[PDB]
């Protein structure tokens, strides 16, 4: 059965939460605990309010991003496909109670200091059923980092790290991500050099420039195992498809075209329409603190580029991995 928010947020850790981020799901916290940082995820379930002017999920609805966040989770510890490409998760748990008046500071000084576009979340009884998530801390996401990133050499390898990230995750689980805009892509630093996935019982490693990228959100997300197919059922959407102003909403309509609107099936392209999505935004949108310059860097640049130009021509991630010039 349930469980109160106290079990998964005993005192101290409750009271070292502060709000970083927020979407019409609910809401993150960063908390830390055995000195070290961790997200928490936590969504409003099965309950007849409105919530940032949205009907809540379902246990039904939930359970997807659930079985996919543990699945690409656990790729970390296999072995014929392993990738750390995609965020840990620590713990799931299914809480009842009204909101933690703790939560609600943190929520406060959020609104106060960023302005928030959510429900200041103080209206639960203490019936409410809620989803908490404890994901590994990943960093902060490439739209944020926008100007704060050192060259095109660390834009190559974090499109090589999501490459390879993807083609693992479609070789073990037949994954389509389906929402891997800017904002879901999380970069931290570290201390490796090289960073190593297996794919189909073959190793190899990526430069990292001194970043380890994850991949997040499994909201929209698509996996299989065993024949039983997990995702989520977008085809009567209307307003996933209608969006303007960014390439971003051209990819859930380009989606839609590539599966003829049958989201059940495994349609891999899916994750090269996003790969193609991040490439645009690292030569358009991304700025450097140092530019190409230099002969070998200017090769990097014109490789880049190629990539975006040829990248739609390949039928999956693993199929770019695997045979794009680039990852040569
Ligand atoms: O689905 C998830 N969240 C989407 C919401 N998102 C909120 C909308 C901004 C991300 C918010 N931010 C701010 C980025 O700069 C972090 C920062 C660090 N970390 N470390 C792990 C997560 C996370 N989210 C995480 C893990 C799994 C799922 C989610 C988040
Ligand atoms: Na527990
Ligand atoms: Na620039």
């Amino acid at each position: 059965g349930p469980v109160p928010f106290s079990h998964c947020l005993p005192t101290e850790k409750l009271q070292r939460c502060e709000k970083i981020g927020e979407g019409v799901f609910g809401e993150v916290f960063q908390t830390i605990a055995d000195h070290t940082p961790v997200a928490i995820k936590i969504i409003a379930i099965e309950g007849p309010d409105l919530v940032n002017g949205s009907h809540q999920k379902t246990f039904e609805e939930i359970l997807p991003e659930i079985i996919i966040s543990k699945e690409l989770s656990l790729l970390s510890g296999e072995v014929c496909n392993r990738t750390e490409g995609f965020i840990g998760l620590n713990s799931v748990h299914c809480v009842q109670g009204s909101y933690p008046p703790l939560l609600l500071k943190a929520w406060d000084h959020y609104n106060s200091t960023k302005g928030s576009a959510n429900d200041r979340p103080d209206f639960f009884k203490d019936d409410q059923l809620f989803i908490v998530l404890e994901f590994e801390f990943g960093g902060i996401d490439l739209e944020q980092m926008r100007t704060k990133l050192s060259s095109l050499a660390t834009a190559k390898s974090i499109l090589h790290q999501l490459t390879a990230s993807l083609a693992v995750a479609e070789a073990s689980l037949r994954f389509e991500h389906r929402d891997l805009h800017w904002g879901n892509v999380l970069l931290k630093k570290t201390s490796l050099k090289k960073l190593h996935y297996t794919l189909n019982g073959k190793s190899s490693t990526i430069p990292s420039c001194g970043l380890q990228v994850s991949i997040i959100d499994y909201t929209l997300s698509r996996l299989e195992r065993d024949g039983i197919v997990v995702f989520c059922d977008v085809s009567m959407d209307e307003d996933l498809f209608t969006g303007d102003g960014d390439y971003q909403f051209d990819i859930y309509r380009l989606m839609k075209k590539e599966n003829n609107n049958r989201w059940g099936e495994y349609h891999p392209y899916s994750n090269v329409l996003w790969l193609h999505y991040l490439t645009d935004k690292m030569l358009k949108q991304m700025t450097f603190k140092t530019k190409c310059n230099t002969p070998a860097m200017k090769q990097i640049k014109r490789k880049i580029q190629e990539f975006h130009r040829t990248m739609l021509n390949f039928s999956s991630a693993t199929d770019l991995l695997c045979q794009h010039s680039l990852f040569k």
